[PDB]
């Protein structure tokens, strides 16, 4: 039993992980088969003024490129740029690649990141994309690059995040690695502001099934209330619509608590739990997706 | 920016993580050199009644071990008994054996687990030896051999956990490398049970630094305690003592707050937080080192 | 066990209720040794126009007047006017005068209505005098007069209400005997509003108190706020001043929580019960002071 | 205008009050012509174990008995036992008796009752005999034979309850005057445990017409059911059914809202009221009957 | 030290313990979720003679049922028969519902009854299900229903029994919660009649075990008896086949004596006592499990 | 039908029980309220030794105890001593407190008992307190601190045990909740020895009238015996007096045989059985007061 926010293993992703050095700019970068991406802003001049990255990459001179993996050179032969990344065309494939694919996260979406300082990885933690497109991190000078990951069943790992920016809030925000910086966001020191972030209500539910099957059941109440009813209540008070109500009819059938009852059990602990906890959390917990719950208490 | 809590990346570990089998039981085990370490009950007869470790080590045969790494298979060449765990001899050496130590944990001190299930890696988190010797961990069955561990910044790995438990209360025991229980606590069921959880003041401490130096200030109260004071009031509502002040210096330098100032604070907030949250917790976070937080501050 | 907002017995009181006709208006009025003391309105040419009570008083003539009780007739020798009140002297002293005082009661005071059409008792309630001065009775036309009292542990009778008015929100008013309108209010016909009603903390308290004794625990938070802090809080949401917390201490040692505990309790169940109840209340309640749940939970 | 649960007057009443006496057992009693009734309890041995009637009665001596009202002694004749009441015969006849009558109450009947200690009454209250044959009173010990009853128009009393205990439940029970104990209850210290208590519909019913007559009108909803669907739904959802529309016909009327309104408002309204109350309830009250609404609204 | 027939602590199972009324017929019913599972012979027309369940299963109607808890209504949704059981699916879900599971006993299975009578639990107690699937219990009329359960070091409980008949012999028996009836007996009145008890040997053992800890040792005789041997002479005589000597491997090396020892002291002291005794005990008993034994003596 | 030792129901208790540590002692305290009451032994320097307690309690320091629940942590405010118990005033107050009282037992009062080890209730038992005050009970080490306890039909918990030791016989005593030890037995090591158990002959007259309603009937002599010849028997014998014949009323009507018969036929039963036996008991049982035996048979 228990429940932890916990990452998926990192080292099939930190056999990708270099160090990219343009000038005198250090960052991470990503190698898969002969290519290594990685953010475009390793050739900007500066990173304190606006950047004109067709003026940066149009004088670009390979020569001033120097990548590594654990210390060993890899040679750089070519580089484009597709929105915010650079595809680093390098002599040397990496053996050590793992079946993988490149996917475009949804807000909502759980997933690892590997935070990185110059090609070597320092720490790893789970993190769900926010509906204002950033997430919650912690990173300082030199993480960019770091590298965001799911990996599936069948052992093949999900690329999906590539670190980029910390906003005037904290807040962090990656690109794919096509190059589209989640929410549009710009790749450039600039004053941007994020939405308001909302919790997931979808997660919410979640935690209290999985509060349920650990024997805490203080919070619930016995009021019920209807999709459409807290729907409008989310609007109001911060929270994401909830998905259909049937994702969850396995865990309503264990417990025999439906999920009308959560979402009224939700705008009741919405305005405090009085001293006491869930799970050791002393306020609602959007951390943890139905996915997330069922597979850390059953597999 | 940011403060969060990670894990120390696992692949150095996840190389040594091996599925260890025992008759139909099924647990995991870690692979150093020539040796597979695991938790001993592998060969209990049974997890439900109390076990005869004498007997089921006396009339344990070699020939119904299987030990397999990522479906490989690894050959037994013989078997001793250390405290709660086996050291079960290879014929193979783990050629991605890390440079490595065994180290036994103290209360406070922070760490990672791999947790495994038949011998692969399902996910890692870092965690924190509680007061009372355990953690708070995820685990179900199948768990039970899950490592912990520690990278220091040489390279070297600590191996300092085997998961061993769960005690009626939802928490986590393990032992370390040596087959020493954390906490002197039996690897037998039983209804044996923890003492008390305290909050670890020194890690508050670190996180209302941590709150400072990320601009969440709001909870600052223009009150002092001094160390003495504080460490009586501790015993009276659920905290460690603090350590030393001079610990702290470099991050009272850098925020112009004194301990004292955050020791008062800590009292205040005791009370609850009200509607508000310090870097998103809505009560009072010991889940961080000093350690820890300079590292996520500042680097090295 | 059980706690039942109950009405001192009314027999010592319904001996000293009168029918008091002026004219062709009937109310009630209160027979204590040869004086009746009724509302002046008994006078008023029609309760539906401003009324000058110095005109009418000084037109009054006695052969109008005709006072009984259960229907045996009472002389009238002489009246005056006491503010809102008229003190009727006739022939004959009630012989069922019970030992009595009169007393004028504070905002939070519990006390007895019995409510009377034409000289006979009908019902009888417990009441408390709210924050605004008013109560909230049950009374239609023919009421006033309607007496109030208290019975104290010696047997004495306080006489401390009789029903004047109606105000537009449907929140009734009386004077005490000696004819001041509790709150000033006026005893004509107007356009008069009451503040707001302020819910009597003390009665709260007491009432979560009697909820522990019976063993109703679910909603205790473990948050305690000291009385500054609660009073504060109070004023912003409706609510009275807490009293000294001295009070209380027999009840704090017997269930071992304080009042500060209690009080942020409060806080807390203010915002909604959740679906669940308190001694079948379904929100907080008021109703009881710290004496009358001593008195039904111990004697 | 208002609605406020009552008590009929209770002065007839409390001139029929006594304090009973049997050994050192004080309880209440009623004193009728020259008829004292009281729970037979008072002749018990012991209110711990099972009490065996027949045997106190055998051995039962008059001289043990006292009763007195307002401290004047009464004198004791004889007694005999019906159901789980005395009637005692006493010398002086009441001067006091009201003309009355005996009536067992039905469920939904609503009451009076006069709380009574050592045969002095302490206070008065209205109830309603539940569906299960209980009340929701306010008692404790030394409350036996605490008197219930109704006035009727003419001025009679309708005596209907003598409070006999209370069940592990907190709820309370009583005989009629004849002795017959109301939902067949023993009067026996046990275990014993009511049915469910349900909501009684045609009460809510005229609640809503009192909240309707007193502008109270944001809880109504413009939907209808009829009868036989709101008795269906009832079933299922802890309450009774309801009676022939026609009984609410003059409060239909003076409203203009139909019952099948509002029996579609109280299947909305079961859900919770929100923030919101009703004449300062919270929840929906089925205190109130008809005639009681029906009275405090317009009188005889 | 000592030895003694215990319970496992009953609150978890307690406030799972419902009332069930149908017409006039009440009995016990076990809520989990939103289901209540009790008897089916709550539905039945009558106890004395012959029950068509079919017939009276499908003529049921729902408006018959009041199921409650310490007077608080249960609504009924709907209803199933599964062999001697219903499963009446109910509008609340039970708030203290623990984690569990459904466990069918074996014979020799220690377990634990909570006799109930009209939804309130009166009792506990521990009992062994014997080798002729009876119980021997302490019910009277109202029992049925009453829940047996054993609880894991986890807190989950494991339901296992719910009392459903006295046979003519006195002797009881239950179903499990899937509705088999122990032992194929049948939920209807009958002259069906139980298999003869045999003494449970593994108890026994244990039990001697027991006596020798506590310092009890005069019976103690310089025979040995091997598995083999006693089994045979365990046919003859009343008494169960013992289980494998390594079982006992614990206690033997803490008492120093073989089981050997032990089946051949049990084999004479089967002839009597002679007047001693054995922590108390005038004859021999089977009542504790090793596992029990163990547990009170080293826990 | 059926006659079972049993406990009454453990849940009110459970929720009392907590864990206490001094220095590396560890045993049980019952927290009710805002007091943990708890064996004064736990401050001992050593068990082995004759300990000075005024000096233990005047030298003893609140830094050293350590106050939990399943993990969680109460707080030590401070310590009074009371005969052999201490209680401990604490931070939080116990919100599962029942309705409760304190009560001193008398010899053949029976009770239950909730054994407890560092914290958690393991076990349930009904246990009658003895002639020479001690019981008859299961408890090893860390035991001390067990409560024991009454229900009374309104769920009020009558406190009435709390374990202290084991003398030297395994006989086991304990102490009320004022800190007297019943029997003035010390809280010491020592070589205290109880005075002979005499049977409970009112229980042994319950038992019989048990047998006789459960159809067996053997063993009913033709003799009769009064109350004060069976007295003078009983000194001889081993066996208390017996009450009133009046006591046993119910029973006598209900199975036509009078008290007298009884005490008869103890005295001849007590010669033994001849190998026969009474409700599967080899000898006479004193286990069962009439209230158990009329509660069990009636109800
Ligand atoms: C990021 O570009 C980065 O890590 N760059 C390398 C570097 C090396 C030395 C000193 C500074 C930067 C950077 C990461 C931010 C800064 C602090 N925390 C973060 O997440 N992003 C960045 O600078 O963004 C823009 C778009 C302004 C270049
Ligand atoms: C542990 O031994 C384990 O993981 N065993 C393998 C296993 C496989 C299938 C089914 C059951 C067990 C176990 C881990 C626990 C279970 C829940 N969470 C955990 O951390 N510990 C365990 O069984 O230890 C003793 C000493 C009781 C055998
Ligand atoms: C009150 O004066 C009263 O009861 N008068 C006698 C009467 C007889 C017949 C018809 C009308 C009045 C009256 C009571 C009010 C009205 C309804 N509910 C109440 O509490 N008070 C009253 O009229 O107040 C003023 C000051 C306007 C006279
Ligand atoms: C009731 O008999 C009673 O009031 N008895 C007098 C008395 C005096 C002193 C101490 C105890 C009892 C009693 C009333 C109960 C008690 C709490 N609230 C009540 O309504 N009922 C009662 O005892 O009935 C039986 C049948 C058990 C004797
Ligand atoms: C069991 O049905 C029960 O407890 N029923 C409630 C009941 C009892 C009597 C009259 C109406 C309703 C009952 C339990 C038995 C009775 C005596 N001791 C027990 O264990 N079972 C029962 O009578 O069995 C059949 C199957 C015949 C209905
Ligand atoms: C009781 O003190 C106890 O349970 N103590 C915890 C403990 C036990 C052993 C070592 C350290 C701490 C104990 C209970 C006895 C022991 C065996 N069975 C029992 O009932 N009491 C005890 O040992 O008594 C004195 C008064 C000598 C301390």
């Amino acid at each position: 039993s228990g429940l932890k926010k916990m990452a998926q293993p990192s080292g099939c992703v930190e056999r990708c992980v270099v160090r990219v050095c343009y000038g005198s700019t250090v960052l991470n970068g990503v190698w898969l088969g002969d290519t290594v991406t990685c953010p475009r802003h390793v050739i900007a001049p500066s990173t304190t003024v606006l950047i004109d990255y067709d003026h940066a990459y149009s004088t670009m001179r390979l020569h001033n490129f120097s990548v590594s993996h654990n210390g060993v050179f890899l040679g750089v032969v070519g580089v484009t740029m597709h929105g915010s990344v650079l595809r680093i065309k390098v002599s040397q494939s990496n053996v050590h690649t793992p079946k993988h694919v490149f996917k475009t996260l949804k807000p909502g979406d759980s997933f690892n990141i590997l935070a990185c300082y110059e090609g070597i990885a320092s720490g790893v933690f789970g993190v769900n994309l926010r509906t204002n497109f950033t997430i919650k991190g912690s990173f300082i000078n030199g993480a960019c690059g770091s590298p965001g990951y799911n990996v599936r069943n069948d052992g093949t790992v999900e690329f999906c995040y590539l670190h980029q920016i910390e906003l005037g809030s904290g807040a962090h925000v990656g690109s794919d690695f096509t190059g589209s910086v989640y929410g549009n966001f710009d790749d450039q020191p600039s004053l941007q502001v994020e939405s308001a972030n909302l919790m997931l209500s979808d997660n919410v539910v979640a935690f209290l099934y999985a509060a349920l099957l650990n024997g805490c059941r203080w919070w619930l109440c016995s009021t019920r209330v209807n999709v459409d009813g807290f729907n409008e209540w989310a609007m109001a008070n911060g929270y994401t619509s909830v998905s259909s109500v049937e994702c969850y009819s396995i865990l309503a059938a264990k417990t025999g608590v439906s999920v009308e009852q959560l979402l009224a059990s939700i705008q009741h602990l919405h305005e405090g739990f009085g001293g006491k906890n869930i799970l050791g959390y002393s306020s609602l917990c959007d951390e943890f997706t139905l996915a997330e719950v069922v597979k850390q208490m059953y597999g």
